């Protein structure tokens, strides 16, 4: 699962998933994170 800190990052995550570059990579990328669990935190709420 994807969590985003921001609207922006999530944004740009998607963005960077356009041409399939690995979910980790735009997790560096942007700030959002990866989760093995399915229930973002707070702090990563977009």
């Amino acid at each position: 699962t994807t969590c985003c800190p921001s609207i922006v990052a999530r944004s740009n995550f998607n963005v960077c998933r356009l041409p399939g570059t690995s979910e980790a990579i735009c997790a560096t990328y942007t700030g959002c994170i990866i989760i093995p669990g399915a229930t973002c935190p707070g702090d990563y709420a977009n």
